[PDB]
């Protein structure tokens, strides 16, 4: 029960999402793996709060399974970085090829299209793995890797382990997540953007496509709220995407570890 302009605008939402993300995750290849003052405290703190278990599934059957080391005071906590930035760096060029294949994004000039992916990289790159993740099991399945959290609720303290379980809980359609993934990318208030105006005209009406589709399409009671609690969502996965931009500066400057696409959505120069 959309207006034609909405579902025009569902469907080439889902489309771009249909040819940028890859679920199987089977172009992903060539990754790193661990091998076979004051600022450190901080740092100590920042990595230790997301560790997880790897699982390699080759194509033969054979499984690789590798366990982090626990915290000893010495580098050993960097072991992950080198792949978990492969990833990061795997999942970026997919959010690019998705905007850049939105009419919408696409008709921006370029200097407003980089100031907003550098915005919203990492939180689109959230909103996409939260489809592959298993609340169940805590794993996000990414083909024939898996990514498992090391033994609950002091897990839920790590904001953005805590949200992965919130959106999961919504039980949100394709549709609702690539709309999602619209309204964060078509943020008017990012640094550097210049056609203000316009993006928040944009933004309003993907938000107003998403609270049609809920209204048309969730009539159940337990959907009550469901568009608030989404845009409330947005608004946290927010702010966890500033602090978390911090977290990842800070061992930056200790151990660098940033890819030359990662350097060039978060600012670094190269000097
Ligand atoms: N952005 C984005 C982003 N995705 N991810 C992420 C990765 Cl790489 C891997 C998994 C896995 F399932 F494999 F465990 C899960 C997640 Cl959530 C991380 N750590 C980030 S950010 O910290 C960064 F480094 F800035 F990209």
């Amino acid at each position: 029960g959309l207006t034609e302009e909405q579902r025009m605008m569902i469907r080439e939402l889902m489309d771009a999402q249909m040819k940028t993300f890859d679920t199987t995750f089977s172009h992903f290849k060539n990754f790193r793996l661990p091998g076979v003052a004051a600022k450190w405290s901080q740092v100590r703190k920042d990595l230790c709060s997301l560790k997880v278990s790897l699982q390699l599934r080759g194509e033969d059957g054979s499984v690789w399974n590798y366990k982090p080391p626990a915290d000893s005071g010495g580098k050993e906590i960097f072991s992950l970085l080198p792949h978990m930035a492969d990833m990061s760096t795997y999942m970026f060029k997919g959010i690019i090829s998705f905007a850049k294949v939105i009419s919408y994004f696409r008709d921006l000039p370029i200097e407003d299209q980089i100031s907003l992916l550098k915005g919203a990289a990492f939180e689109l790159c959230q909103l996409r793995f939260n489809t592959v993740f298993n609340a169940e099991t805590g794993t996000w399945e990414c083909g024939r890797l898996s990514y498992c959290l090391e033994d609950f609720q002091q897990l839920l303290l790590e904001p953005m382990l805590k949200f992965h379980y919130m959106l999961k809980k919504l039980q949100l359609h394709e549709e609702e997540y690539v709309l999602m993934q619209a309204i964060s990318l078509f943020s008017p208030d990012r640094p550097g953007v210049l056609q203000h105006r316009v993006v928040d005209q944009l933004q309003e009406q993907f938000a107003i496509t998403l609270k049609s589709y809920i209204e048309c399409n969730r009539p159940q009671p337990a959907h009550r709220f469901l568009f608030l609690k989404i845009m409330a969502m947005l608004t946290e996965l927010r702010s966890i995407n500033a602090q978390h931009t911090q977290r990842l500066l800070r061992i930056q400057d200790i151990h660098p570890f940033a890819t030359p696409l990662m350097q060039e959505l978060f600012g670094i120069t190269g000097s």
